[PDB]
């Protein structure tokens, strides 16, 4: 059994912002208290781990990043109560202790254990469970999925359906279901509404699969490659637009088309100067935007608050607003029941061994997802 | 009789800004088709109408600003169907014609045809009523209620209670209706949650009364002078505090207050720095904050997105959030059923006048609302 013991097993390191992965054996302690051990079965390649190696999102190097995920669990701590050893997983990067103000809060989820605010890069006791090369490498969001087995407390992890398909279901540990959260439960779409979506990558897909199941009567889709155009109309765009086409600025061209403004902006980018365009192009009574996209570090918009004192609402979100360990075999569930696809945002896979090939399809802009199987 | 004929009166007109007031004879010309002419009978002073004499508002001068108030009907023009001669009215600084996108919005109160956005200082029909000294003298909001008659659009004018009594119920034209509306409609401040309102004027104090009316169990006033908190706590506060008293930043003291943030905070002041100060102190993951201050023509405020991306939501408002035509009546009938006190609101009470006593009074630091009587 490997079960009480270190396991050597190979992972993607990250030893140097802006430096390939570097596939090697690492040394996997085995899981304390409430903790839980993974085999890892597939992973996503998702934006906010280009931007750990881009440097656009700052976590402690050097680091096991991978945050979009499914496995089946390969052992468990002392006390772990709601897992167990072969049970299908999603490592939930957003944790749900349960016990904290924002767990107990009917609306909220940034649950007050995240490592995400104030990155430290470990397990929630403040140390790591990973060693390569004799030096201890860091955690990325409590999950660390670019490895073949990872570790991760109790409450950040979910037991999903016995005959899920990890190579889809991965998705729902980030994008699909930050994306289609941020629409129909963070905005709140409602039937009839005008959408506009900014960046139509896997997450912004996801927006507009959730803005479609809302029931929205035109959804615009806004990318500056006209090749994500076709997908995005695929999954339920009436319109794209590029803003390179146009003389004006987005926000006046998204106005204009819509009558005087959007009922619901998304941005789904990360950039500062999106996020402004996006808050101004919704009616600037009732409009309303959510921000998705993960700006870069410590950086500041600039903006006029008369676009809020109109009656604007602006906000942003983690995860779509979705409460992490509730949700996530829920929407698992609902996969299993065909209430959503999820085929639309996979255009790649790959052996985890070509996670580097994966990031250079996601930087050329040809890929939405590609899935890495272990 | 004066109906069908230019009425000369006496009107308080800013010719410059920084200047005081010059009490002098206008003519004001009788009411066109959908027009109403109004004998005022009190005026409110709003730190809006001393954002116009500042340079804070721009809005094209000379003008007869003023626009919480309440008078009584003298004439109506053709077409008008709503009032009539010897009617109690307020004037309607935000208009309601219930045909725009807006009107028709179930949330949304800033109808397209204010003079708001990009005041033209004219009547719907882009001329004024008003001349002094052989020079026409722009409107301000619709309404220009300094003055001892006015011209307002139908749409900028709602019929209220014959037995209202016009000296108190002027403040439902802006201040109360505003801060009131803030917290109960726009924010939606719940039963057992934390507020924190910056600035104690008028409509803080107004803010305050609707958060203790929605149930809320904390409530914390924040103003640098120190003398606005007795009445703070008289209308609802819990406890008030100063941010000059403390060496750190109070968005920093607020936090600590509240075991880790605000359910409502409310900016009520018009600073750029307090509206970001009000955002950061509510909870992150499930906060409100909600602009209601006027800042300075133009100026952008900096802020991090991250405040936004955990999960809070901002929002800013006009006039509390309240269909204007629709609310007023209304709100006049709940205050005469006591459902809601003025008094608080009120610490001088002038002659017409003294117009430029009173603003002295509220630029001192001295008065919450001065109601000036004609
Ligand atoms: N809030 C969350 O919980 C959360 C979850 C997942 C992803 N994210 C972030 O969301 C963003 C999108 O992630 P993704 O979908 O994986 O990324 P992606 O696949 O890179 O998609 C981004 C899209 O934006 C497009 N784009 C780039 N610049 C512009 C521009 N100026 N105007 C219009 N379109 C432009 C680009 O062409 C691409 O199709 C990234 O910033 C992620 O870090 C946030
Ligand atoms: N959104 C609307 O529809 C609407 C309606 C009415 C008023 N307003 C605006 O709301 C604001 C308040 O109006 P009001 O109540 O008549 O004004 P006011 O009576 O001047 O009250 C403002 C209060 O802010 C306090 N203050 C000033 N600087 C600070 C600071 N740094 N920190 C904390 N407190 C501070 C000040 O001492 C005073 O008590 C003004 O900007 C108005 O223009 C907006
Ligand atoms: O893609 C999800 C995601 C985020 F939304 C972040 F805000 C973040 F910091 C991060 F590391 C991350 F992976
Ligand atoms: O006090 C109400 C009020 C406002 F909220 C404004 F935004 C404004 F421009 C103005 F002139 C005004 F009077
Ligand atoms: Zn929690
Ligand atoms: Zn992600
Ligand atoms: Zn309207
Ligand atoms: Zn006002």
């Amino acid at each position: 059994s490997t079960a009480g013991k270190v396991i050597k097993c190979k992972a993607a390191v990250l030893w140097e912002e802006k430096k390939p992965f570097s596939i090697e054996e690492v040394e996997v302690a085995p899981p304390k208290a409430h903790e839980v051990r993974i085999k890892m079965v597939a992973t996503g390649i998702c934006r906010s781990d280009d931007h750990v190696v881009s440097g656009t999102l700052v976590t402690p190097l050097p680091v096991i990043a991978g945050h979009e995920a499914a496995g089946i669990v390969e052992s468990i701590g002392e006390g772990v109560t709601t897992v167990r050893p072969g049970d299908k997983v999603i490592p939930l990067f957003t944790p749900q202790c349960g016990k904290c103000r924002v767990c107990k809060h009917p609306e909220g989820n940034f649950c007050l254990k995240n490592d995400l605010s104030m990155p430290r890069g470990t397990m929630q006791d403040g140390t790591s469970r990973f060693t390569c090369r004799g030096k201890p490498i860091h955690h990325f969001l409590g999950t660390s999925t670019f490895s073949q087995y990872t570790v991760v407390d109790e409450i950040s992890v979910a037991k999903i359906d016995a005959a899920s398909p990890l190579e889809k279901v991965c998705l729902i540990g980030c994008g699909f279901s930050t994306g289609y959260g941020s629409a129909v439960k963070v905005a709140k779409v409602t039937q009839g509404s005008t959408c506009a979506v900014f960046g139509l990558g896997g997450v912004g897909l996801s927006v507009i699969m959730g803005c479609k199941a809302a029931g929205a009567a035109r959804i615009i889709g806004v990318d500056i490659n006209k090749d994500k155009f076709a997908k995005a109309k695929e999954v339920g765009a009436t319109e794209c637009v590029n803003p390179q086409d146009y003389k004006k600025p987005i926000q006046e061209v998204l106005t204009e088309m819509s009558n005087g403004g959007v009922d619901f902006s998304f941005e789904v980018i990360g950039r500062l100067d999106t996020m402004v365009t996006a808050l101004s192009c919704c009616q600037e009574a009732y409009g309303v935007s959510v921000i998705v996209g993960v700006p870069p570090d410590s950086q500041n918009l600039s903006m006029n608050p008369m676009l809020l004192l109109s009656g604007r609402t602006w906000k942003g979100c983690i995860f779509g607003g979705f409460k992490s360990k509730d949700s996530v075999p829920k929407l698992v569930a609902d996969f299993m029941a065909k209430k959503f696809a999820l085929d639309p945002l996979i255009t790649h896979v790959l052996p985890f061994e070509k996670i580097n090939e994966g990031f250079d399809l996601l930087r050329s802009g040809e890929s939405i997802r590609t899935i890495l199987t272990f």
